[PDB]
């Protein structure tokens, strides 16, 4: 359903990459953070929800997600708190481009760009960015 | 007003710089507090924006950050056409003021304001938000 996202962390170069996947489309948002703190997580969730209509997020077990800053952000934004493949693709691409830039955070945004624009399938296929927008637009 | 066209503008507040991109056809906004209007910060903001929405053309204020070759390079790589100097933000500073006392730091208040802006129904109860308008305009199927 159009409002559901899943969030995962990937540790790399001594930093964390926070990755949200829009489950129905495979579309991705990601950010590089210093550590998976409650405040970082809350801020990331607030940005996501101000850009897309987030109803529910699926997370893992981390103490970041139960922090009071994350609960305050979720209450304010209206988010209920509770792919392997899209993530495996993502880290794959960061791998294939990491060399083209100094900072991890540059290579990560380049990987997001490449993931979200890439057409899947044949001549009549769609990119993840197209799928998420088509899904949401249809929902109304 | 076509679908790939964004306008980028700077606002200065509490001695901080806010970079704002507006999708001209819908009024939808993306915004971030950045350290200063450097080429590298500008390039990175644009790269993030264009990986999330299909950005074909950007209208900028022709600031020295946009004329740098590091912005030019980011635009070439992303397939974005720069129109430098070619031709509600006071409502943003307003919304920022309406949420400012629920957040210690300006950057959090900015993202709250971005959220209120893109959710707001414009034109009475019969109308649509900027978030509904951008998806409507941009969807290919
Ligand atoms: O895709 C964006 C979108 C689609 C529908 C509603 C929205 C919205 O953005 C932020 C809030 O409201
Ligand atoms: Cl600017």
């Amino acid at each position: 359903s159009p409002g559901i996202w899943q969030l995962d962390c990937t540790h790399l170069e001594g930093k964390v990459i926070l990755v949200a996947v829009h489950v129905a489309s495979g579309y991705i948002e990601a950010e590089v953070i210093p550590a998976e703190t409650g405040q970082e997580t809350a801020y990331f969730l607030l940005k996501l929800a101000g850009r897309w209509p987030v109803k529910t997020v699926h997370t893992d077990n981390g103490s970041n997600f139960t922090s009071t800053t994350v609960k305050a952000a979720c209450d304010w934004a209206g988010i209920k708190q509770e792919i392997e493949s899209m993530n495996k693709e993502l880290k794959k691409i960061i791998g294939q481009v990491r060399d083209q830039a100094e900072h991890l955070k540059t290579a990560v945004q380049m990987a997001v760009f490449i993931h979200n624009h890439k057409r899947k399938g044949g001549i009549g296929g769609y990119s993840a960015g197209e799928r998420i927008v088509d899904i949401i637009a249809t929902d109304i």
